């Protein structure tokens, strides 16, 4: 019933549930030839300080650096990431963190989809910005969230003060759920990678599946429960290590 | 925190979630020495056509027949049922269907808790009222609901046109859920026996656990999703086999 206005999407002051049928393809100067679905922009509800979008890259397309930090996570296909002198071919669940300004190129070796977080860097007087960082979600042997072995967390980026943010994945066995509703000053940006369940944000519960994007404003009560026969997995962004003032 | 008005209970025109901390003990003529918690009565919101309550029987307590049909289901303890010329001890998950008027006595061998469904009997012309019937929830190896082996339904009373109603159990594996939201004329008397999860009634989602009672009004959209590590299981009541007019 999409053509009569029905959707699972919703927009609120401090959160938004963005589902695939509502997607709108636009474009970005640094991503010539690719289709861009910009899910979270600084202009959502009460405010956001980053952007999350997925780049649908046709085989052969090239994308170069922007003025911001760039975290690219390959959802499908194969993407060659060429930095200085060295270049690697990324496949499903491989990712790269590129410092703001780092000259580089992304080439789609085959039709691909890449999840991207872009954020400006908040320097710290005596700290040097982190260099390029590569990684694979699956090689990472996460930790039981808060002792729970049915909720595996995997920090994809070094948990160090030099970093501006963090990107991690949360995997829930069927029936598993966050220990409690979280309420913290860090805002979230998420993409449902695998599975389905009910996500609680403020007073409402939302049915969500792989493919959905969620914006969680600062201090937004948030909880999740995984349903179905498969494990749920979602990619998560959250600003970190900087004084809120 | 209940002393400042906090509870997971909620009352509505077509549905209600009733939690253990809100229970009020009362008494019934046929249940001398026992405490009765009348959960659902014909006066709930828009109306009910039966009564659901639990009896907390102290060892030694004896209860006799009422003028209505009585379906007793043992939650804990042991209860002797003396009907016809025989007597049987009932323990956890043992139940008995007693025709309206049938003389009988329920004696508690030990402190017991009994879930009871009572209601008048609607006679059809060429249909003789059914006789006493015994069973045990676990004996009954149910059937996969919609062909889903993680959703086992167990009919506790024979599914014949002679019966005025039906009692059954719905069991869910940690990640299971009803395949679709249900909407039907027949009302519901629900008692959570095992597990926990989220019950959607109309437009809201309610977190519930073993112990919780739920009243679903006619045509009340309903759905359930099981969470946690254990299976969920709930006792269900619903009138059947009679023309609504």
């Amino acid at each position: 019933m999409k053509h009569l206005g029905q959707t699972r999407s919703a927009l609120h002051g401090s959160h938004a549930v963005i589902t695939p049928e509502t997607f709108v393809r636009t474009a970005l100067a640094e991503w010539p030839g690719s289709a861009i679905v910009l899910h979270i922009a600084p202009v959502v509800g009460l405010g956001a300080r980053f952007v999350q979008f997925t780049a649908e890259m046709p085989a052969g397309a090239q994308a170069t650096e922007s003025v911001y930090q760039r975290f690219a996570f390959v959802l499908s296909g194969e993407v060659d990431v060429a930095v200085g002198g060295e270049t690697r071919t990324l496949r499903e669940y491989d990712y790269v963190y590129l410092p703001a300004g780092e000259k580089h190129m992304l080439t789609a070796k085959t039709d691909a989809r890449v999840s991207v977080f872009e954020k400006p860097y908040q320097t710290v007087e005596g700290v040097q910005a982190p260099g390029v960082y590569w990684g694979n979600e699956r090689e990472n042997p996460g930790y039981p969230f808060e002792g729970d072995d049915h909720l595996i967390a995997r920090k994809l980026l070094p948990d160090e003060p030099a970093f501006d943010f963090m990107v991690s994945t949360m995997s829930f066995a069927p029936g598993a759920s966050l220990p409690y509703a979280e309420v913290h000053y860090m805002e979230h940006g998420l993409l449902m990678l695998e599975g389905e369940g009910l996500y609680k944000l403020e007073e409402n519960y939302y049915p969500v599946t792989a493919g959905d994007i969620i914006w969680m404003g600062a201090h937004c009560p948030q909880w999740y429960g995984a349903l179905g026969r498969n494990w749920s997995k979602y990619l998560l962004y959250k600003d970190m290590n900087r004084h809120p003032l």
